[PDB]
C-alpha cells in the first residue's frame, strides 16, 4: 500500500520558489506538524540518475542529522512529481538578515562561516556534494539574533538538472567552481564556494565579477582575484590566508572543508570572550546591501515579466475552457463547473481541496452573490488579477528597496547594472525606454520602469 503525500498532508500557504521548484508550508493532518515540502515537477525538472540511485540518496538523507543541515523527514513520489518533505525554518536568508544589522565584525562573520563549514565537513564525510552552495541557500532556523544557519538543497545537484531560466540561475555564477564549470568535480567545489562567500562577508563584493553571467563565469575561470579593495585593510592576514586557500584553484591544493575549521582565523575569531581587536565592517555591510538590493531586484524584474507572460497564458486557455463548457451560450457558469474548468486550466494547489477554495475566494471576491448564475468573462479577470498581485506588489517592494536614498528613481547605470544581472540585452532595453519616455534624462521612475518589462515581455 504505497503512500500519497496529499492523504498526509495539506498545503498551508507558499514558503517560496527554490532551486528545482515550489516550497509549500505543509501540515500533518494527524500530527498537526508543520513542514516544508520542495515539490519538483517531473515536467520542469529532468533527472541525471536513476530512480535506484535516488530513492538511495533519499535514503541516506533521511539518517543523517547535523545541526546546520536541514533536516528531511519524508519522501513521495506520484506520477507528476518527486515530494521531499522537511523542517521549516522562520528565519530567511541568512543575507536579509545581515543586512539589517547596523554592526558587523570579523567575529561574526567567522561565526557564520563555522557552521557552514561544520555543516559541509559532516556531508562530505557522507559523501555528499551540494556543488550548488550560495547565499539563498543559507537559511537562519529561527528569527533570534543568535540563530543557527541551516543549508538547504544538499544533494539533490546529484540527481536533478538545473534550471536554464534566468529567473532561476540569477547569482549562481558568483559561487561556483572553476572545475565545476569544466566538468570534473568533487566536494572540493563547496569549499571554493564558501570562500567566494567568505570574500563577499568581509568585503561585500564577489570576488569575481561583471556586468553579465557570462563575463562573471569568464572571470571564475581564469581564477584571478585580489584584496586591493579599501576595506580589505580593515581585515585580519589570518582571514585573508583562509580565503586564499579556500580559493586555490586546483582542487588537490585547495584546502579541505575539515581542515579549514581548525584554521587559525576560525580558531581566533570564534572564541565567544576574546575581542582582541574587533572592529565593524562598516563598508562591507553597506556593500553588501547593495549587493542583495540589487540582485533581488533583478530577480524581482523576471518574475514580473513571467507573471505577466504566465496571465497571458492562462486567460486564454480559462476562457476557451468556460467557454465550451458554455453550453446555454449565454456566457454564465455555476460554482461547480467554474472548479471544473479550473482544474481543468491545472497543469499550492495540491489537492481539489485547495482549488476549491481558490475558486471561493474569488467567488466571494465578485463583489455582490447572486448563487447559480455566474459570468464566466469576470471570474477570469479576478482570478487571474489574483495571480499577480504577489509578484506586482513584490516589484514595488524591491523597486523600494533598491532606491536606498528614497530619490523615487533609478539611473540608467543602475538599469545597466540591473539588467546586466537580469540578463536582457542592451541595445533592447534603451530601445525600449525610448519608447515609453522619449524625453527621459537617463533616470525612470517606478512607473516607467514597470512599463519596460511589460515592453519586454511582448506587452
Ligand atoms: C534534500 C532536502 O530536500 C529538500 C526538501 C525540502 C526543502 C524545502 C526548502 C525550503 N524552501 N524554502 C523557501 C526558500 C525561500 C527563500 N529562497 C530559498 C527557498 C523554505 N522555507 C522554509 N523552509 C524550508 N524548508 C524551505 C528548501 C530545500 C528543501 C530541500
Amino acid at each position: 500500500s504505497t503512500a500519497i503525500f496529499s492523504d498526509r498532508y495539506k498545503g498551508q500557504r507558499v514558503l517560496g520558489k527554490g532551486s528545482f521548484g515550489e516550497v509549500i508550508l505543509c501540515k500533518d493532518k494527524i500530527t498537526g506538524q508543520e513542514c516544508a515540502v520542495k515539490v519538483i515537477s517531473k515536467r520542469q525538472v529532468k533527472q541525471k540518475t536513476d530512480k535506484e540511485s535516488l530513492l538511495r540518496e533519499v535514503q541516506l538523507l533521511k539518517q543523517l542529522d547535523h545541526p546546520n543541515i536541514m533536516k528531511l523527514y519524508e519522501f513521495f513520489e506520484d506520477k507528476g512529481y518527486y515530494y521531499l518533505v522537511g523542517e521549516v525554518y522562520t528565519g530567511g536568508e541568512l543575507f536579509d538578515e545581515i543586512i539589517s544589522r547596523k554592526r558587523f565584525s570579523e567575529v561574526d562573520a567567522a561565526r557564520i562561516i563555522r557552521q557552514v563549514l561544520s555543516g559541509i565537513t559532516y556531508m562530505h564525510k557522507n559523501k555528499i556534494v551540494h556543488r550548488d552552495l550560495k547565499p539563498e541557500n543559507l537559511l537562519l532556523e529561527s528569527k533570534s539574533k543568535d540563530a543557527n544557519i541551516r543549508i538547504i538543497d544538499f544533494g539533490l545537484s546529484t540527481h536533478f538538472e538545473a534550471s536554464k531560466k534566468m529567473k532561476d540561475k540569477i547569482g549562481t555564477a558568483y559561487y561556483i567552481a572553476p572545475e565545476v564549470l569544466h566538468g570534473t568535480y568533487d566536494e572540493k567545489c563547496d569549499v571554493w564556494s564558501t570562500g567566494v562567500i567568505l570574500y563577499i562577508l568581509l568585503s561585500g563584493c564577489p570576488p569575481f565579477n561583471g556586468a553579465n553571467e557570462y563575463d562573471i563565469l569568464k572571470k571564475v575561470e581564469k581564477g584571478k582575484y585580489t584584496f586591493e579593495l579599501p576595506q580589505w585593510k580593515k581585515v585580519s592576514e589570518s582571514a585573508k590566508d583562509l580565503i586564499r586557500k579556500m580559493l586555490t584553484y586546483v582542487p588537490s591544493m585547495r584546502i579541505s572543508a575539515r581542515d579549514a575549521l581548525d584554521h587559525e582565523w576560525i580558531q581566533t575569531y570564534t572564541k565567544e570572550q576574546i575581542s582582541v581587536d574587533v572592529p565593524s565592517l562598516d563598508n562591507a555591510i553597506l556593500n553588501i546591501r547593495q549587493f542583495q538590493g540589487t540582485q533581488k531586484l533583478a530577480q524581482a524584474a523576471l518574475l514580473y515579466m513571467g507573471s505577466k507572460l504566465t496571465s497571458q497564458d492562462e486567460t486564454k486557455e480559462l476562457t476557451a475552457i468556460f467557454h465550451k463548457m458554455d453550453k446555454n451560450g449565454d456566457g454564465q457558469l455555476d460554482r461547480a463547473e467554474l472548479i471544473e474548468g479550473y482544474k481543468e486550466l491545472m497543469k499550492s494547489m495540491l489537492d481539489a481541496s485547495a482549488v476549491e477554495h481558490e475558486v471561493d475566494q474569488v467567488l466571494d471576491a465578485v463583489d455582490f452573490d447572486k448563487n447559480g448564475y455566474i459570468e464566466y468573462s469576470e471570474f477570469v479577470t479576478v482570478a487571474m488579477d489574483r495571480k499577480t498581485l504577489l509578484s506586482r506588489e513584490r516589484l514595488e517592494r524591491a523597486f523600494r528597496m533598491f532606491d536606498s536614498d528614497n530619490s523615487g528613481k533609478i539611473s540608467s547605470s543602475e538599469l545597466a547594472t540591473i539588467f546586466g544581472v537580469s540578463d536582457v540585452d542592451s541595445e533592447t532595453w534603451k530601445n525600449v525606454l525610448a519608447e515609453v519616455d522619449k524625453n527621459n534624462d537617463g533616470e525612470v521612475d517606478f512607473d516607467e520602469f514597470q512599463q519596460m518589462l511589460l515592453k519586454l515581455c511582448g506587452n
